[PDB]
């Protein structure tokens, strides 16, 4: 589980979102595995804008943060789960790290900011759901 809060936005995993997120919806897309609500109060993660290719994410099965090199966002066949069936998920960039389903919503950040949030993973690969593209967030 996890989420990003940035101005009166909150990002977090699709397939996480509660009902309470949908009734509040500004923007989702089931192909990007990504759902933004509104918040009532100010959120203070600031969203990095560059090409970096490494970066630290947050793991919770480990209780631990690990230092990555990620390819860059990419249409990626992710395999079918109790949430969606197979299929290419866009804007997703891949790393050699441990990930567990209950991993996504941790964060991936880099020296300007956030990067993106645990999407995918297994066989010692995880995922992680691009933010950087999405400049509205921002205001
Ligand atoms: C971190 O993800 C995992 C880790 C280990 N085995 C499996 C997984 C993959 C997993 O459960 N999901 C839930 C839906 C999500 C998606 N974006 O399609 C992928
Ligand atoms: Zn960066």
């Amino acid at each position: 589980s996890g989420a990003i809060y940035v101005g009166n936005y909150r990002v977090v995993n699709r397939h996480l979102a509660t009902h309470n997120d949908w009734a509040n919806l500004v923007w989702e897309d089931s192909s990007r595995d990504l759902l933004v609500s509104s918040t009532t109060a100010q959120g203070c993660d600031t969203i990095a804008r560059c090409d970096c290719q490494t970066g630290v994410y947050y793991c919770s099965s480990r209780r631990k943060h690990y230092p990555v090199s990620f390819s860059k966002p990419s249409l990626i066949f992710v395999e079918a789960s109790e949430y969606y069936p197979a299929r290419y998920q866009s804007h997703l960039m891949l790393a050699v790290g441990h990930s567990e389903p209950g991993d996504c919503g941790g964060i991936l950040r880099c020296q300007h900011g956030v990067v993106g949030i645990v999407s995918t993973g297994g066989n010692g690969l995880v995922g992680f759901a691009d933010v950087r593209d999405l400049l509205w967030l921002d205001e």
